[PDB]
C-alpha cells in the first residue's frame, strides 16, 4: 500500500478569475502557451546558470542545461522538462496560486479593454496560466536543490494540490505536463509541434530535444 500526504490550496481570487478567463473564453490563437512554457524553462535555466557562475556546486544535481519536449498522443499530454533551477514546495505554493501578483488585475483589465491580447500574457508575469488555453489539467513536477521533489496539480475550479512526488526523479528542474483539451489535440501532431517549437525557440540558448511518443 502506497501512502501520500496531499495538501489542498485555494487560488487567490484574482488568479481564480484569470484562470476562468483563460478557460471559459474563446481565444483563436493559443500558441502563446508554448512560447510561455519555453520562455519559463529558459528563465529557470538562466537562473541556475547564473547561480553556477558564483557557486559551481549548484549544478551537482544535474550537469546538463537542456529542455525536453514530449508530445504523447496516446496519453493526450504535452510535457516540457527543463533542468533549470526548479522550485521548492513553498516556491510552488507561493508562486503557483496562493499569492496575489503584481500584473494579474492589470492583465485582465487590458484583455477586456483591448490594450493587450492573450499572446501578451507573459509580459504580466502570469504566463504560466496560459497552459489552460489548451489543457484541462496541468501538472507541475519540480525539484530545487533545497527541497525534495514536489508535484502541483490543478484542473482550475478554484483549487490546486501539492504533494511529495514519487514519480520519476528530475535531479533538478521542472517537468510540466499538460493534459490536453480534446479540441486542442492537434498540438500533439508531430510536425505541427516540431515546427511550433522551432518558431518559439528562436532566441533560446539551450539545447531542445523533441521526443515524440508512439504507442
Ligand atoms: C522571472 O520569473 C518568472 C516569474 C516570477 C517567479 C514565479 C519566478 C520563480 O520563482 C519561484 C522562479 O524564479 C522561476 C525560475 C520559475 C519559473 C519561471 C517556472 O518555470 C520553470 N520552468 O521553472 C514557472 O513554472 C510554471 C513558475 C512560475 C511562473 C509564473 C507564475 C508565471 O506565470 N510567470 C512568470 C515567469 C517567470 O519567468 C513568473 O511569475
Amino acid at each position: 500500500m502506497a501512502e501520500s500526504q496531499v495538501e489542498r490550496f485555494t487560488f487567490q481570487a484574482e488568479i481564480n478569475q484569470l484562470m476562468s478567463l483563460i478557460i471559459n473564453t474563446f481565444y483563436s490563437n493559443k500558441e502563446v502557451f508554448l512560447r510561455e512554457l519555453i520562455s519559463n524553462a529558459s528563465d529557470a535555466l538562466d537562473k541556475i546558470r547564473y547561480q553556477s557562475l558564483t557557486d559551481a556546486s549548484v549544478l551537482e544535481s544535474k550537469t546538463e542545461l537542456e529542455i525536453k519536449i514530449i508530445p504523447d498522443k496516446t496519453a493526450k499530454t504535452l510535457t516540457l522538462i527543463d533542468s533549470g533551477i526548479g522550485m521548492t514546495k513553498t516556491d510552488m505554493v507561493k508562486n503557483l496560486g496562493t499569492i496575489a501578483r503584481s500584473g494579474t488585475k492589470n492583465f485582465m483589465e487590458q484583455l477586456q479593454s483591448g490594450a493587450a491580447d492573450i499572446s501578451m500574457i507573459g509580459q504580466f508575469g502570469v504566463g504560466f496560466y496560459s497552459a489552460y488555453l489548451v489543457a484541462d489539467t496541468v501538472i507541475v513536477h519540480s525539484k530545487n536543490n533545497d527541497d525534495e521533489q514536489y508535484v502541483w496539480e490543478s484542473s482550475a475550479g478554484g483549487e490546486f494540490t501539492i504533494a511529495l512526488d514519487h514519480t520519476e526523479p528530475l535531479g533538478r528542474g521542472t517537468k510540466i505536463v499538460l493534459h490536453m483539451k480534446e479540441d486542442q489535440l492537434d498540438y500533439l501532431d508531430e510536425t505541427k509541434i516540431k515546427n511550433l517549437v522551432k518558431k518559439h525557440s528562436e532566441f533560446i540558448q539551450y539545447p531542445i530535444s523533441l521526443l515524440t511518443i508512439k504507442e
